[PDB]
């Protein structure tokens, strides 16, 4: 970006009680945050998230609350936000690398783990169980979004009609979403605390596939549990999804007979959810990417 120097970053961090070496890497793929991998003067590795624009205070305080809450309930590491202002978010680096990363240029998937690892399935299922176990009372106490079963279909109906109007959508994708909305028996009669964007990019694991951490908690709220399975089906396939649901159930994960079906519809609905995102932001580059996934390109 060249928007700020290492000295500018050292000054920001020092102002929040963090003294940084001049050894820094950048990740500029984030639309909301400039990301920095930094070293403090004791050799501790830090992740800095520096907001790209003003107005993100509510977003940052909410994620802070979410991390404080999930920290009490998960066996795996989550970011420990020791700094959290409108100017800077900072946490010490966690134990393991993400399951995959994206090529800086092309956004090609680079697997850090053997995708076929069954230790990924057993450990991911345990984490899913602990996240989904987080009590509603505690969620309400933290002023987080709570979607009830009866809220889900109205909301997605409104998303469909909005995205069709503003971005456009293929006849085949629109009819799949309409059939999904009318297919009552797919929709669970309970909602649970979910990560809200749980896919391999946000899961930290050893090379053998043992999940040790989960990052990027900004989207966490009470909603359709199937949202937390959707990101698995794309990258790992339907057989792997079946193995995961079974492993989840064995732990006492609350399922229904159509969780499988709902997950596939949720995954097939990524282009609609990206439509929504790209539409709020108003970034023209993002709207064009949306059109492509929605099949109007």
């Amino acid at each position: 970006r060249g928007s700020m120097t290492i000295q500018d970053i050292q000054s920001l961090a020092e102002a929040h009680g963090l003294l940084l070496t001049d050894k820094m890497n950048f990740n500029e793929m984030g639309i909301d945050f400039k990301v920095v991998f930094a070293l403090d003067t004791k050799g501790q590795q830090w992740l800095l998230r520096i907001p790209r624009r003003d107005g993100m205070r509510e977003q940052i305080k909410k994620e802070k609350r979410i991390l404080e809450l999930v920290k009490k309930h998960l066996s795996v590491e989550v970011p420990d936000w020791r700094i959290s202002s409108t100017e800077l978010v900072a946490y010490p680096i966690l134990k393991d690398n993400p399951v995959l990363n994206l090529d800086a240029e092309t956004y090609e998937i680079i697997w850090n783990m053997d995708k076929d690892s069954p230790k990924y399935i057993t450990s991911l299922a345990k984490t899913l169980f602990e996240i989904h176990s987080i009590p509603e009372k505690e969620v309400r106490e933290n002023d987080l979004k709570i979607m009830k079963p009866s809220d889900l279909r109205p909301e997605i109906a409104n998303n469909l009609q909005l995205v069709k109007s503003e971005i456009g959508i293929s006849e085949q994708l629109e009819t799949r979403y309409r059939k999904w909305l009318d297919n009552d028996v797919l929709w669970a009669d309970f909602t649970q605390f979910i990560h809200g964007d749980l896919y391999a990019g946000h899961v930290l694991a050893s090379k053998d596939g043992a999940v040790s951490g989960v990052i990027d908690w900004s989207t966490a709220h009470i909603d359709d549990p199937a949202i937390d399975f959707a990101g698995h089906v794309t990258l790992f396939g339907e057989e792997s999804l079946k193995t995961l649901i079974i492993e989840y159930e064995k732990l006492g994960g609350k399922v229904w007979n159509k969780l499988y079906e709902q997950t596939l519809e949720r995954a097939a609905a990524s282009p609609l959810m990206y439509g929504l995102f790209a539409l709020e932001t108003q970034n023209e580059s993002l709207i064009v990417g949306a059109k492509a996934q929605l099949g109007v390109i």
